């Protein structure tokens, strides 16, 4: 690792609290709360938490995650994909995220190929086609990510877990989470990431 960032749903924590948790910056969310999910003050990352992040010297990232399990995001292909990307991208710009950097779509699942087929390449798409290329990541387990890869979907690449071979890190991700709600910082429930890349995401 190059350095870790947290990421976090349950509230706001404070830039200096982050520093302190020894980690270089956060992966925080351009998404709104779902219904049953107004316990998620972690979303979206409003402009005044960004600017104390980047006032500490923190890193910040983009992420983006509405629905999970029957609601995932990326059910809905192509059509869900549109809806989804507009917002994602109208809650970085709100929260002063620059166009240069990306937003990290989220597939918070153990697809399998044909889901990936049939549903995550026309989801994946259409954020392609609203932010464009160079600006689309995916969060997802590592044969996802290699499938992804494989189509030439996506430019960034953050490896969660469920469904990757234990112990392993895949060569193409940028970021990789690592430990999942094992931490407390500023009373919220965090997650680690390690960066394995220089060029990661990072908002500057």
């Amino acid at each position: 690792s190059l350095g870790t960032l947290l990421d976090y749903a349950a509230g706001v924590i404070p830039a200096s609290q982050i520093r302190a948790a020894g980690a270089v910056g956060a992966i925080r969310y351009v998404s709104d709360r779902r219904p049953g999910g107004a316990w998620m003050l972690g979303k979206p990352i409003q402009l005044s938490e960004a600017r104390d992040l980047s006032g500490n010297g923190l890193k910040i990232v983009s992420c983006y995650q509405y629905g999970k399990g029957s609601t995932a995001d990326w059910l809905g292909g192509a059509s869900a994909g549109v809806q989804h990307a507009r917002r994602g991208s109208e809650l970085h710009a709100a929260a002063g995220g620059p166009t240069s950097a990306p937003i990290y779509a989220s597939i918070d699942d153990n697809p399998s190929y044909e889901q990936y087929k049939n549903q995550i390449v026309p989801y994946l798409r259409s954020w392609e086609s609203v932010i464009g290329h160079q600006r689309t990541g995916v969060y997802a387990n590592s044969k996802t990510i290699d499938w992804a890869v494989n189509d030439g979907l996506g430019s960034y690449f953050w490896q969660h877990n469920w469904g990757s071979p234990k112990g392993y890190t895949h060569p193409a991700a940028h970021l990789h989470q690592v430990e999942i709600d094992k931490r407390k910082v500023g009373g919220v429930g965090v997650d680690v990431n390690q960066i394995l890349k220089p060029q990661f995401g990072q908002w500057a």
